[PDB]
């Protein structure tokens, strides 16, 4: 009931990241469509945290730049949550954040330009939620997934935000929709829930829905990318919209996210609490940092293993649903992979082992 707040150290410490990693050689990749960032905010910040502070750099693509409006409820919110996340939990690593236009091109390019990137070099990229896979134009649809599927082939990981308006996504229209490019199988999908831990242990972990007011995860089932080989053994329910049909169930695994138990931060110059989805594909980025260190090569594309791993390398959470529409439950947590939480949030020094040759 009374809202709390967590540092960044505290949720990696609830999901267990490996100690003594701090993504050392590694880079991730930041994608920004506005806003910006000051040193000021990110310096106290890191410095509050006990961190060294990781190098952040900005990439301009198609005349982009970084720019702060200053306000803190703006879009300098997402950019630096985005980079105080990342970069508190992976401070060995160096970040580079590329800004875009904010336009169908402008999105594809700084992913283009990121995953050739000869200069910054990054093993990762982290990207937060695009909108309703179907209200995107089929052809940025296939150059977008033709990009992402082109990181897999370089070993480059792709994370990606699932949404912060529930199954429906913000859209209307009598429909559930899943949010692109999460719904892109080359994409690790992050969805979100509401963690309560400590610590030593986590108390409790649900599905994030406060409501249409409060915001809740995005996840469902594709109506434009078919089940992978790879999932078909997730138990990926058929789509809840009339007609059914199976599709890429989304999203894969899933982090707290709920503002009301959301991350604190410092955003033009000012603390605050900020959750939604955008914070969790950063979160595990750190992680995979963390887990390319150890492991001394980058793992790349994770979706296969991940799917085929032991059970006990993850958090199931089993309750809770993402509708803020309705009275349907749809979508609804359970047992296994569901779609509000996927596999459930990661277990780091679990994952790693299970990484380990
Ligand atoms: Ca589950």
């Amino acid at each position: 009931a009374a809202p709390t707040a967590y540092t960044p150290l505290d949720v990696a410490q609830a999901y267990q990241f490996p100690e003594g990693l701090d993504g050392q050689g590694q880079c991730i990749a930041i994608i920004e469509l506005g806003g910006g960032y000051d040193e000021t905010s990110l310096a106290q910040y890191f410095a509050s945290l006990g961190v060294s502070a990781p190098q952040v750099v900005s990439v301009s693509v198609d005349g982009a730049t970084n720019q702060p409006t200053g306000d803190p409820n703006g879009p300098d919110g997402e950019v630096e949550l985005d980079i105080e996340v990342a970069g508190a939990l992976a401070p060995g690593a160096k970040i580079a954040v590329y800004f875009a236009p904010n336009t169908d091109a402008g999105f594809l390019n700084a992913i283009t330009t990121a995953v050739h990137d000869p200069t910054h070099k990054p093993s990762i990229v982290s990207i937060s939620a695009g909108g309703p896979e179907d209200s995107w134009a089929p052809a940025s649809i296939a150059a977008m997934n033709r990009a992402f599927l082109d990181a897999a082939a370089l070993g480059v990981t792709v994370l990606a935000a699932a949404g912060d308006s529930g199954s429906t996504d913000g859209e209307q229209d009598g429909l559930y929709h899943v949010d692109f490019p999460a719904a892109s199988p080359y994409v690790l999908a992050c969805g979100g829930t509401r963690l309560v831990a400590s610590a030593g242990r986590i108390e409790r972990e649900t599905v994030w829905n406060d409501g249409p007011d409060g915001g809740s995860t995005g996840g469902g089932v594709s109506r434009i990318f078919p089940l992978p080989s790879w999932q078909e053994r997730a138990n990926v329910p058929p789509s809840a919209n009339p007609g059914a049909g199976s599709g890429r169930g989304v999203p894969d695994v899933a982090g707290n996210a709920d503002p009301a138990t959301g991350y604190e931060v410092v955003i033009d110059g000012e603390t605050t609490v900020i959750g939604g989805t955008s914070a969790v594909a950063p979160l595990f980025a750190a992680l995979v940092a963390r887990i390319n260190q150890k492991l001394g090569k980058p793992v790349g594309y994770l979706n296969p293993t991940l799917y085929q791993l032991p059970p006990e390398v993850f958090h199931d959470i089993t309750e809770g649903n993402n509708d803020i529409a309705n009275r349907a439950r749809i979508y609804q947590a359970g047992p296994g992979w569901d779609p509000c939480t996927g596999l459930g949030s990661p277990i780091g020094i679990r994952l790693l082992q299970a990484l380990l040759p």
